[PDB]
């Protein structure tokens, strides 16, 4: 049927992409590859770029998984996003154990530089720092903050910019979905301050793992995130418990309303492959058919001349 690719449709409304997280296991099973080819314009490695996946012991990198994703994307004319270079998730214990500031700075920089160098020029968007905030808006006391202090964020971004000046560099977080929530306010105010200091934060990515009914609030939260003045904002890791068309269309329209929002990435293709499968939160079902939210996004994005 005509005009059924949400990526094609969102591009026709001036955005860069509709994307999805994936990896080798997905691409070779189900109908994921076919759906991504037809309907999506950007992919991200779901897990294969994590620190656990890529640098399981100090200085010794594992790129088979990430390479597969990058190659598939290139073969299929998809943009690539990748991450997360620096966050508290999927960290090896060898990183967590480090207590010396200069050692951890250099471990972090080596991790950033190695990954970004390998894929230099190939990656549209790097999620450089993730989940750096507490719910109250203070900085999360992860190993980087505890050992390096708050300079770890400027250092990560400056390192990333040097490693691949072509990439758009993002900070990302979750629970940025309500405009009155302290975390949302805080990332904005802090990104403003980092950018005023010349830290090369090109984007804020909102990890939109939503519960039912939360789409509406994104219509206020996304504009708020964009007010930090980054060149770009993005929607990441999108899923919605119950997958209501209302929620999904609200999220999409928040993207459309926000000039600097370049695109939307969903957390996966089909419900059974979600980490939250019982909540059926994705756009395709367990038979790989498009759900009502997919079709509602199509209608919302369709445009006579
Ligand atoms: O938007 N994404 O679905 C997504 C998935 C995994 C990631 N790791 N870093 N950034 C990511 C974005």
């Amino acid at each position: 049927e005509a005009a059924q690719s949400i990526d094609q449709l969102i591009k026709a409304r001036g955005k860069v992409y509709f994307g999805v997280a994936t990896d080798q296991n997905r691409l070779t099973t189900g109908k994921n590859a076919a759906i991504i080819k037809a309907d999506f314009g950007m992919v991200w490695p779901e897990n294969s770029m994590s620190w656990d996946a890529t640098e399981p012991s100090q200085g010794n990198f594992n790129f088979a998984g990430a390479d597969y994703l990058v190659n598939w994307a290139q073969q299929n004319g998809k943009l690539i996003g990748a991450g997360c270079l620096v966050w508290h998730n999927f960290l090896p214990s060898w990183v967590s154990s480090i207590t010396d500031k200069n050692t951890l700075i250099n471990v972090m920089k080596n991790h950033i530089t190695t990954l970004m160098t390998r894929y230099k020029g190939k990656i549209r968007t790097w999620d450089v720092v993730g989940e750096a905030f507490n719910e109250d808006g203070s900085l999360r006391q992860n190993v980087f903050l505890n050992v390096i202090g708050e300079d770890y964020i400027p250092i990560a971004f400056q390192t990333a910019r040097a490693a691949d000046p072509n990439a758009k560099l993002y900070i990302m977080d979750y629970n940025l979905d309500s405009a009155s929530y302290p975390k949302t306010q805080a990332i904005v105010n802090r990104v403003k301050q980092w950018r005023a200091a010349g830290v090369p934060i090109d984007g804020i990515g909102s990890q939109m793992h939503l519960s039912a009914g939360q789409g509406a609030g994104v219509l206020q939260a996304l504009p708020l995130l964009a007010s930090a003045g980054t060149p770009e904002v993005s929607i990441l890791m999108l899923d919605v418990a119950g997958a209501s068309p209302t929620d999904y269309v609200n999220v999409v329209n928040a993207c459309l309303n926000v000039q600097s929002c370049v695109g939307i990435t969903v957390m996966g293709v089909a419900d059974p492959d979600s980490a939250f499968a019982s909540s059926t939160p994705l756009l395709f079902d367990g038979n790989f058919n498009p759900k009502p939210a997919y079709n509602a996004i199509v209608q919302d994005l369709q445009q006579s001349i």
